[PDB]
């Protein structure tokens, strides 16, 4: 149908914007911290502690392949990059640290993709 047509160009368009906030994102984590999932060789315990891991590299497969219907979805998978990140690692290690950075500096970028969205519709 046209209207699915529709629907689906609406889809495209919010994969657009979702890739160049996830491209603005992980600019703000240069070290690569957060750039691929945990290893599971390295970190044999790791499923033990968070439930759901998420990693930037996982997000741009989900998101090519328009896997989030919304902004909140996106959001949703950056929190848990973040929250798996402080919950495994101590306050003193360069990863806790580098998760806070990214919360904050990612905060400013994704207040103004959520007008952005409601805006454009």
């Amino acid at each position: 149908s046209m209207e699915q047509v529709a629907m689906e160009l609406r889809l495209t368009e919010l994969t657009r914007l979702l890739r160049s906030v996830l491209d603005q994102l992980q600019d703000k984590d240069p070290a690569r911290i957060f750039a691929q999932p945990v290893s599971l060789k390295e970190v044999p315990d790791y499923l033990d502690h968070i439930k759901h891991p998420m990693d930037f590299a996982t997000m741009r497969k989900r998101l090519e392949a328009q896997g989030y219907k919304n902004l909140h979805e996106f959001e949703e998978d950056f929190d848990l990059i973040i929250d798996n990140c402080m919950k495994y690692n101590a306050r003193d290690t360069v990863f806790y640290r580098a998760a806070v950075r990214l919360r904050d500096q990612g905060g400013v970028v994704l207040r103004q993709a959520r007008r952005e969205v409601d805006s454009i519709g």
